[PDB]
DNA sequence: TGTCGCTACAATCGCTAAGTTCACGCAGTATCC
């Protein structure tokens, strides 16, 4: 009579179905002897206040204190008689429940006895601030119905859940394999420890031709790539893909070239070719309906793919929308809107992966466009085809078949990037970590999961959560740099989960902290027992500190020492989100004093380690809020390792959960200001032998924000300045480097790309005020004259500032490199890069240096040493 | 419709207020009527 299925997404629609959730899974068919999709509807999900009753009674309007004592069964009587005749509730079920509380409410006491009443999703929801005579305050009453469910059950993340006394439904729902109505929330229970199973994948790219009259973006072709037996809890399969399948439609007035069905039928590929964008769309979503992904992956597809195949599926009146997620619906929801939230409502059921959003997360890069991940993950070169040559497409069977064999790549370069980065298997862990729905985890941000996790950890420790709401302090302290330039060996001292450790050790959370509703808190007494966010916390840091030791095995395949040092990172953010989360305005558990106690006891622990450095008779010369920089003024590696053992045993002495960890030992350091620094970073490889690696730490020339040729210019001088030769030669060498580079940029030899500079969004161009035109911005806006795929806000856009005649100033001639190439009128401001991109950072980086000056550089670079 | 925290640095733009130059008065000498 049981039900076992492996649970992936949850969907609840507050106002269309109240009290009901679909639970979209896998579950084992043993005659197909393979998973089938599921969706389960637990239905009758009651919805649960709790009343706090008074002290003593008292009366609402004169607000009085009669003193007659208030039980719990005056409350209930007061409920049935007042309340349950007002807001017109017909049934509830009434216990008396003993339950805590530790939150932003006054007159709320640590323990007190509550008055649990029940009933239907279809009743109407109680006031927050509902009042009377014989109760104070009602929570809850706000609490949707997914996240009840969630909680009741104890469902954390993706696991396997077994089902009792299943039901089938009338009509079918859902657009799944299989379904089973669950009457109630107490028949769903988890079983835990067995592997999830295997997933299905479509890895999707589109290419559209915009409409001009319309402003619309039709789409042309569809490249899928699917695979049915993709690992959650493995490496990536490969090839990463198993089948394909192509289509490829023609435009309102153009035609296919004279023989493109001859050429597509001896392709032997699955190329469907639709005639029109609405066949198109329709062979699409009966694609997907007979392979149902699990989940559906592409580039930008949260911003761009999915809002285009909507707004084209209304326009042309495909019948069956709802077929693009896994409920049965009638009506669309409406589009536009800030987020994804309307395409994810759109995708219920599906788990979509946006490797834009995934890959901002992992990693860092200069650009997150697809072609920049595809060199820096994969190392391969992408084709780029303009839209002209896209809309020209048309005119041979040749070109339409390299367009959509440059279709099919983008689809194989964004499914291998997501094997790459292994961005399911970490989504999966992350979720079950935190205990959320996986496509909101996928979606990004770290406010959802560290407060679900918070739910969780509060919620089975018999607490009332708070209700879910419809520089402030002061933070690290960091210390006063020795700039200069130190040729002996530093030693580095950095702190291992500095807030998390601190709030270990310090016992700090919602129960053990007593604020007052900006003075920082008293410590908690060491009498209490360790709180519910210490030992969240304690856990990840656990998590975390396995993974660190897993990756010091000795023979590892590099590409797995990646993925554990970004699964480590992964770890390391969460922990500094749980702790960030404390002081988040917007977040249910704002609790402002508490991350300024836990700044305050980093800033105090900072200060007494650098105080008991300096008694030690050592020199500290740099630190930033968990770090400490020691010159050793020794030249032997081993007494500078024995040394650094001494002093990190003697600051650990102190603590009883923090530890201090020799970070590196730097042969030679460039001391310049705060978050600014080189250093040739010293690994020891054995027997004496040692390996020097460069490392630069907040320099312009580790900035996407400045051309190519600085960087390279101040690289070059940077590793000079860092080698053993003699000072004359460094400096007759930084000379001759910086005479090079002029010559060469005075007679234009550089090759093109080194002149671009990259600059972020942080809101769409239209929505930037007429502040001047900041110059991103200008090409931003170009950008969208032209006849290309927007840019919406949180995309790095390249421009090359150029000359034009205007005589104007440089931040208003920012252009495209595409401009430069096609106007004749625009022309590469040398002397521009030469003053205001190399000049600033040679001169920056030489600041502390001898024989070097800014007068200097600018004579070096064929520049008039006037101004400067 | 959501949105981790704070600290630091750097370039740019607007404002604006001190600093500067250029121009108006007085005194003297001189030339030229
Ligand atoms: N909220 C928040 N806090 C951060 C973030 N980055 C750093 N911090 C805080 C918490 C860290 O413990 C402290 C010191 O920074 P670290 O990079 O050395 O990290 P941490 O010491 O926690 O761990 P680790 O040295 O990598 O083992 O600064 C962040 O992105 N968000
Ligand atoms: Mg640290």
């Amino acid at each position: 009579q049981v039900f076992r299925f492996y649970w992936l997404d949850a969907y609840e629609d507050q106002y269309s179905q109240p009290g009901v959730v679909y639970l979209f899974g896998k579950v084992w068919i043993e005659s197909a002897d393979a998973y089938v999709s599921c969706c389960v509807s637990v239905k009758n999900i009651e919805r649960t206040v709790y009343l706090l009753p008074r002290e003593n009674r008292v009366q609402l309007s004169t607000g009085k204190d009669t003193g007659a004592p208030v039980s719990m069964m005056h409350v209930y009587q007061e409920f049935n008689e007042a309340v349950a005749e007002k807001y017109k509730i017909m049934k509830f079920k009434s216990k008396k429940v003993d339950k805590d509380y530790a939150f932003e409410i006054p007159d709320v006491p640590a323990s007190s006895e509550y008055l649990e009443v029940r009933y239907s999703a279809d009743s109407p929801q109680l006031p927050q601030d509902l009042k009377g005579e014989t109760f104070s305050h009602v929570f809850g009453t706000n609490t949707s119905s997914l996240e009840l469910f969630l909680l009741s059950r104890k469902i954390k993340g993706p696991s396997w859940l077994e089902i009792k006394s299943p039901q089938l439904s009338s009509q079918p729902m859902s657009w799944c394999k299989v379904e089973a109505v669950v009457t109630r929330p107490d028949q769903v229970s988890v079983v835990k420890d067995l592997a999830p199973p295997p997933v299905v994948v479509l890895s999707l790219s589109m290419k559209t031709v915009q409409n001009a009259k319309t402003h619309q973006n039709e789409i042309v072709a569809i490249a899928a790539l699917v695979h049915h037996t993709f690992p959650l809890d493995k490496a990536p399969p490969q090839p990463p893909f198993q089948t394909h399948f192509c289509v490829l439609s023609k435009l309102n007035d153009c035609i296919f070239p004279y023989d493109y069905n001859e050429a597509v039928k001896q392709k032997n590929a699955n190329i469907e070719i639709a005639l029109t964008e609405r066949t198109l769309l329709g062979f699409f979503l009966a694609k997907i309906h007979k392979i149902d992904p699990d989940v559906i992956v592409g580039h930008d597809i949260y911003g761009f793919d999915l809002e285009v195949l909507l707004q084209r599926i209304n326009s042309c009146k495909v019948p069956f929308w709802s077929k693009i997620g896994r409920l049965r619906r009638s009506v669309m929801p409406k589009l536009g809107g800030r987020s994804g939230f309307a395409e994810r409502n759109a995708a219920c059921g599906r788990i979509i992966c946006d490797i834009e959003i995934s890959a901002k997360e992992l990693i860092r890069c200069k650009s997150y466009h697809l072609s920049e991940l595809v060199h820096q993950i994969l190392k391969a070169e992408r084709v780029v085809i303009p839209p002209e040559n896209i809309r020209n497409a048309y005119n041979d069977s040749v070109h339409l078949l390299y367009m959509l064999e440059n279709t099919w790549i983008d689809a194989k370069f964004i499914l291998q990037i997501m094997c790459e980065l292994n961005v399911l298997p970490l989504a999966l862990q992350i979720t079950n970590i935190a205990g959320n729905v996986m496509s909101r985890t996928l979606m990004g941000g770290r406010s959802e999961r560290n407060e679900y996790l918070l739910l969780h950890a509060f919620t089975e420790n018999n607490f009332i959560v708070p209700d879910k709401p419809v520089a402030a302090y002061a933070g690290g302290l960091v210390l006063e740099p020795k700039v200069g330039f130190y040729d002996k060996f530093i030693l580095l001292l950095d702190f291992n989960s500095l807030y998390p450790s601190i709030i270990q050790e310090y016992n700090i959370c919602f129960t053990t902290v007593h604020r007052e509703a900006d003075e920082i808190p008293e410590l908690p007494h060491s009498d209490l027992e360790m709180g519910i966010l210490p030992r969240e916390i304690r856990k990840l840091v656990e998590r975390r500190r396995h993974v660190k030791q897993l990756m010091k095995q000795p023979d590892l395949n590099p590409d797995l020492y990646l993925q554990y040092d970004i699964r480590q990172k992964a770890l390391k953010l969460t922990a500094n989100s749980m702790y960030g989360c404390l002081g988040f305005s917007y977040s249910r558990f704002y609790a402002k004093p508490l991350a300024a106690l836990v700044t305050h006891q980093g800033r105090e622990i900072l200060l007494h380690t650098k105080e008991m450095v300096q008694k030690m008779n050592l020199e500290v010369i740099y630190g930033d809020t968990d770090s400490i920089m020691i010159n050793t003024n020794c030249n032997n590696l081993e007494e500078v390792f024995k040394l650094g053992n001494r002093v990190k045993s003697e600051i650990n002495k102190s603590y009883k959960l923090l530890e201090i960890d020799i970070d590196g030992i730097f042969k030679s350091l460039l001391l310049l200001k705060k978050k600014k620094y080189a250093a040739l970073t010293v690994e020891p490889t054995g027997d004496g032998k040692y390996v020097t690696k460069q490392e630069l730490k907040g320099l312009d020339i580790v900035r996407r924000d400045w051309c190519e040729l600085a960087k390279q210019a101040g690289n070059y001088v940077i590793s000079q300045i860092l080698s053993d030769q003699p000072r004359d030669s460094i400096v007759e060498n930084i000379q001759k480097k910086l005479t090079e580079i002029g010559e060469n940029v005075t007679n234009g030899t550089v090759p093109i790309t080194q002149y671009e500079i990259n600059k972020a969004l942080t809101k769409d161009p239209q929505d930037y005020p007429d502040k001047k035109s900041l110059p991103h911005v200008h090409v931003a806006l170009w950008i969208n004259s032209q006849g290309g795929r927007k840019v919406k806000a949180g995309d790095t856009i390249s421009y090359v500032i150029c000359q034009d005649g205007s005589n104007l100033s440089a931040s208003q001639r920012a252009y495209a490199q595409e401009q430069l190439q096609k106007q004749e009128n625009l022309s590469i401001d040398t002397q521009y890069y030469l003053s205001q991109q190399v000049h600033p950072v040679v001169a920056r980086i030489c600041e502390p240096i001898d024989g070097i000056d800014s007068a200097l550089i600018a004579m070096w670079l064929g520049l008039d040493p006037s101004q400067f």
